[PDB]
């Protein structure tokens, strides 16, 4: 999830 959020942002 941390990574998914990095990408999203």
């Amino acid at each position: 999830l941390a990574e998914a959020l990095h990408r999203a942002l």
